[PDB]
């Protein structure tokens, strides 16, 4: 079977770490990974040539097992549109699998995304994890407290996220405008659907690059 | 009824932040609320002194303002020695409310401070709070995923947290040493024993400084 990144990038990825972007940095982790078929990077429709040029610029030697693809309004959309690219390249089997990830997570290291893969192999889907530090309260009402989830079950959530991309289309499709509204994130409609979704190790160091303080944190590991 | 700070002090707290230590940061913004009766700081027995020295070298015009005390071995019993401090100075009444505030989140604001003393009037206790930025990932196994809860209705905990003395004094004095052990936040009791806490808007600035780059970080807004 084939196994796909799928880079999420539909902003902080076109801003520089060092001495390349952020994307460049992301795409770079993955190109090494000798399991991988093709890197699909999902872009706002407006900055896909621009994506284009990065490639070029940054990555000319890999630029055939890159494909730059129009992402969607929200992650999920990303995903179903980097999975058609995908088809397009070659006709999706069963088995075909994609390991999901943010564009603006650089630090993501082979370890990570070969536990992803190797995950994948005995279960439905897999979610980049690490134990959660915050604290953590519930309150539906936004008023005051409706609970205090029990501290040693809380993890936070990463990425990769990586599954069989038939089955991502399948369940997904399943959804209406209401529910893919709320189901945001890819591994949650795994487990609203009674999927079993393993956990792979994260690690702190994998940033998610958001605020400008993010990016400081960034440069500073880089150092 | 009195308003006093319960700042819990007890290690980046005696660290320097631009030409302060942190703790001294953090003691100027409850400074800053006319309302407060006495800024209690908790510290490590050994380092009582040390937090004297502090406030004698930095905050000399304030000094009378300042009660440093011994704390405990966790966070609710140096609430607790706080609160005792508290009563040795001034006989508590059963109205009297403590903004308890992490020592080492020193860019609490005045808003949040007001805001604590506001929402601790019509509740039990008051915690401070922001919108989880991340998704909250649930496994009551830790091999696969039990629930992922809707993220909108999450917060990521911070200080300060506020409630009346009496009603912590009332509440910890209720619990077993296990209890204890497991309701490590002081917001956690209330909520446990059916109380009402109240959530105040907390800051995405209001930074804690755990780690290096934590102090890093503190160092750049600053
Ligand atoms: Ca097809
Ligand atoms: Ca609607």
């Amino acid at each position: 079977h084939m196994i796909y990144a799928g880079i999420l990038a539909g902003p902080k990825q076109f801003l520089e770490l060092g001495d390349r972007p952020i994307l460049i940095h992301t795409i770079e982790k993955f190109v090494l990974e000798p399991s991988i078929e093709k890197i699909v990077v999902g872009v706002h429709g407006d900055w896909v040539s621009h994506a284009e040029d990065l490639v070029d610029k940054y990555l000319p030697l890999y630029k055939e097992r890159i494909i730059i693809t129009k992402g969607g309004a929200d992650r999920n959309t990303s995903i179903k549109n980097i999975i058609e690219a995908i088809d397009a390249y070659r006709p999706l089997t069963p088995e075909d699998i994609v390991v999901t990830h943010d564009s603006v997570r650089p630090f993501i290291t082979l370890r990570m995304i070969q536990d992803n893969i190797q995950l994948a192999q005995n279960h439905d889907a897999v979610d980049t994890v690490v134990e959660a530090v915050d604290t953590i309260v519930e309150s539906t009402n936004g008023q005051f407290i409706t609970d205090i989830p029990n501290r040693a079950h809380l993890y936070q959530g990463q990425t990769p996220q990586t599954f069989r991309c038939k089955d991502f289309m399948d369940l997904y499709g399943s959804l209406s405008d209401e529910e893919k509204e709320i189901l945001t994130d890819a591994c949650k409609i795994f487990v609203i659907k009674g999927k079993d979704v393993a956990l792979a190790k994260g690690e702190y160091s994998n940033l998610k690059i958001t605020t400008v303080t993010d990016l400081k944190i960034a440069k500073s590991m880089i150092e």
